């Protein structure tokens, strides 16, 4: 999507995956979709350094509005969940320096059941841009018919370019797409800053292991169209929550940087352990997650239950993933010649290498001949950057 | 099996999950399997307080043997890795205040391919015994049929039992039989004191769901043959290595003592975090597992993603476990009658409640007619000790 928006992969939080669609305010206040969960998220956001590791956007997932649109037919906030309304919260968010996202639906609900955007495309693209909205999420449930999802789709997109406010738009349509057709990426790309390909995360490996095995097994498809302006989306950061060891957090946070993906936490920043934090306020990291180059990763290699990961960074440097997905004993060795990595360029005539998880060290320097070997954790990664250099 | 051994669910230390057969100490020396490795965790079972918390036994898995019988037709160790042989290590052993543990198979090979003992039992026992070994595990491989399955098993125990010294034995007997015949646990429990019922663990929440899901299913066959000298064996714990979050964690701990569990570490105990240590060194827990009633717990209900579990103890008390097996989202409440549990006896005409895990928490005294609130995080387990106040 050519809006200026979103060169680099959006970073921000999402209430989806840790918080769902809890509207029991009386049972489980602290947990329920409420503005006062998003206000104090935004302290937190600005407190705890979220927003200097560069988390700005804060963004609702479904089950915010009313059960019924108002009587000139536009979207309202629940009034007793959100009684004073996306405009004040808005306002809030913005006063934190930070930027609010929401969520709609193409068809004629969204997918909690809570009103659809089908018919109402244009009013609803110029609320959200009156309220003060800075991304939309737009959701594919309750659509029944291909043409009519891509025809939203577009439609919404060129809604909310005519609103004259920058939005970053956030789509579900490939992943719609798959019960009936296979999507034209460079259409999805014209429209959208970035697209979800595959089904939803949870709080397990399992479901990591499964959107990087998807990835990887389709990435002929996938990895070229991703770039400036429109990526990948993989699905939230789970770092922070309950079903993740810290190697497969490493995991996690590994292959987002390399895969290029929007880095959205689904977590409650006020109860998350300082290791979480750390690793997701990565500087190194985020850094390789954010390279201006733009050029998502992909599988190298993958066999014995190892795999290897790359991705091109700008100034000839890359990034290395090695992953060991054997799930018994301990860690296990894996050696690579230098030369097969970043396509031969990475180590010519050498290269300085910088282990950055799962612990920062400097390697030193290889010749485009040497060898370098590692150990790595079961269900754990290690992230890599070479660096490009003439000297030793 | 009665042999005055195992009154409680034996508790120590076991190479396999962690170390497995890395035969490989030229490129690997600090984690192949050798008799320098046995004596650290020995060393480290003393000096870092595990022989205290009541882990005593430690234990060599398979890979030890040297790959051929002796001139005398007797099992020989590695003459590289284990130099001074089992003899001697035993008595290294004995000096720090532990027990050694060692393992052979019932059929004609190992399941990593070492000698067997089919043909061999007496005179394997009496090495054995003449070696100062205190605990056999005795693996099912490569044995042809059922019948010599169980004359193996049975024979071995009586071998064992002719040497005059004390050793567990430990079987793998049920597991071997049923895919083919139900066991008589009855039988089994006369000839062993652990028996394993269920497939091996690994260093995955997947191993303990499936484990779990096999104890509640078989329950009815299972829980009650259980007591002082006969334990179900649900194999190691894996806490402290790579493949489970701090909630699983506390998931396979508390349901191991749920479980009247043996509780084998399998780790690196020159490598465990404090949370990890602190956890398998619980007092109260162990507590639990160590109960000297001895009468194994059992799934309660289950239900909408929760289990609930619960263990008679000795003097009124009662402990229960629940589980959330939900993994998406936040903490989950589960509420429930405590006249529900224990039978109806542990809280008639009240009960004191303490929270053990993940935190330990007085939550007071609850009346008959009382109803316990609980949220449990995903994957994740709050375990309870009741006290009825009769008792105190
Ligand atoms: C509504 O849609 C239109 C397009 O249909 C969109 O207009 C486009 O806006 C982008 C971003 O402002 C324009 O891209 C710029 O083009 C000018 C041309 O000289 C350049 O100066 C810009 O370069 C800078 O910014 C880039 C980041 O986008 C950097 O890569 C670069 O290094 C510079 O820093 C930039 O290329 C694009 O030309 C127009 N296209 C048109 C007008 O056809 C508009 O923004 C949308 N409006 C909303 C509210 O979404
Ligand atoms: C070989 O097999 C035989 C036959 O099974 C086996 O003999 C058994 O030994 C155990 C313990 O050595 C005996 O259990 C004892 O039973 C008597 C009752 O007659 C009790 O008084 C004993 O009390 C113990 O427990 C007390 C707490 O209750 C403690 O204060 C203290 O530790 C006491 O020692 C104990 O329960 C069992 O009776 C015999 N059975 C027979 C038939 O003799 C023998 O141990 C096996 N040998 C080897 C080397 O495995
Ligand atoms: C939302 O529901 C309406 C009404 O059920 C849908 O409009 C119908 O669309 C079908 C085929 O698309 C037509 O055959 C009907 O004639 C339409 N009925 C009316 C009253 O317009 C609409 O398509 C649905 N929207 C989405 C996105 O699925
Ligand atoms: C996928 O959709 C894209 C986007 O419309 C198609 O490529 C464009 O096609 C239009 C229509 O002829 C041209 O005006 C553009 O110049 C094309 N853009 C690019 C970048 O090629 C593309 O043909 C579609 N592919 C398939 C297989 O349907
Ligand atoms: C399961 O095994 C037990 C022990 O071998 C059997 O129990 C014995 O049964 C015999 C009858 O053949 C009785 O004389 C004994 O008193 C029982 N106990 C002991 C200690 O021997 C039991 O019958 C077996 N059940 C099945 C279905 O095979
Ligand atoms: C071991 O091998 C011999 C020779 O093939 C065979 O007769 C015997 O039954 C085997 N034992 C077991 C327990 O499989
Ligand atoms: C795109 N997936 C398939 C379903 C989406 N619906 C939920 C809101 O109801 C979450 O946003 C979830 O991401
Ligand atoms: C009982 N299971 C099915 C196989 C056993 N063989 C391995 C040693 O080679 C481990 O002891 C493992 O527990």
């Amino acid at each position: 999507l050519d809006n200026g928006l979103a060169r680099t992969p959006t970073m921000g939080w999402l209430h989806w995956e840790r918080f769902m669609c809890n509207l029991d305010c009386q049972e489980e206040p602290d947990s329920c979709i409420s503005e006062k969960l998003f206000m104090e998220m935004a302290e937190l956001m600005v407190s705890e350094g979220w927003k200097d590791a560069g988390y700005e956007y804060l963004c609702i997932d479904d089950c915010w509005m009313a059960p019924q649109r108002d009587s000139e037919g536009r979207l309202q906030a629940d009034p007793q969940r959100f009684p004073h309304g996306i405009r004040q919260l808005a306002n809030y968010v913005h006063s934190k320096g930070l930027k609010l996202g929401i969520y709609a639906d193409v068809g004629n609900k969204t997918c909690a059941g809570f009103p659809g955007s089908f018919g109402y495309y244009d009013i609803d693209a110029q609320t959200f841009a009156d309220w003060g909205v800075d991304l939309l999420k737009f959701d594919g449930c309750y659509c029944d018919s291909l043409e009519n999802l891509a025809d939203g789709y577009k439609h919404m997109s060129l809604a909310l370019n005519r609103t004259g406010r920058s939005i970053v738009y956030s789509c579900e349509w490939p992943l719609y797409m798959w019960p009936f057709q296979k999507p034209n990426y460079t259409e999805i790309r014209q429209y959208c800053n970035h697209w979800r390909n595959f089904a939803d995360i949870d709080d397990s490996w399992k479901s990591i292991k499964s959107i990087l095995d998807w990835t990887s097994f389709n990435q002929e498809r996938i990895v070229d169209v991703a770039g400036p302006g429109g990526w990948n989306d993989p699905d939230m950061l789970v770092i922070g929550n309950f079903g993740l060891s810290w190697n497969q957090q490493v995991t996690q946070m590994a292959l987002w940087a390399i895969m290029a993906a929007p880095l959205f936490m689904s977590n409650d920043l006020r109860h998350i352990s300082p290791q979480a934090k750390a690793l997701l306020q990565d500087k190194d990291v985020i850094a390789i997650n954010q390279d201006p180059l733009g050029k998502q990763g992909y599988q190298l290699r993958q066999g014995d239950n190892f795999e290897v990961w790359e991705r091109p960074l700008s100034g000839l440097a890359w990034a290395v993933a090695m992953i060991n997905r054997q799930e018994i004993g301990g860690p296990r060795s894996y050696t690579i010649a230098v030369a097969s990595l970043g396509k031969g360029v990475a180590c010519n005539p050498a290269c300085f290498i910088t282990q950055l998880l799962p612990v920062k060290r400097k390697l030193g320097f290889y010749e485009w001949t040497s060898r370098l070997r590692s150990h790595i954790n079961p269900t754990g990664t290690v992230l890599l950057q070479l660096e490009n250099t003439m000297q030793m």
